[PDB]
This record gives C-alpha cells, sequence and structure tokens, in this order.
C-alpha cells in the first residue's frame, strides 16, 4: 500500500465485495445479489 486516495466516493451504502456505492439500502441489497453464484458455468449451454 503505497498509493494514497483521490476519488473514493461519498455514499452511505457501499459494497463489501467490489466497492460499489449506492444511495438507498435497497440499491445495495439488490446489488450484492449480483455477486451470488460462484460457478464457472451455469445450467446454460454457455
Ligand atoms: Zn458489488
Amino acid at each position: 500500500g503505497s498509493s494514497g486516495s483521490s476519488g473514493s466516493g461519498e455514499k452511505p451504502f457501499k459494497c463489501k465485495e467490489c466497492g460499489k456505492a449506492f444511495r438507498q439500502n435497497i440499491h445495495l441489497a439488490s446489488h450484492l445479489r449480483i455477486h451470488t453464484g460462484e460457478k464457472p458455468s451455469g445450467p446454460s449451454s454457455g
């Protein structure tokens, strides 16, 4: 950790997985879902 900080963001809700910011608790909760599912290939032919 050598670099500092320049543009972080000012949001009450933040993702503890990637670092996305939101304004409403619903936006974050609805986002954290996108993370769900840890598989290289789903039921779709892909
Ligand atoms: Zn995220």
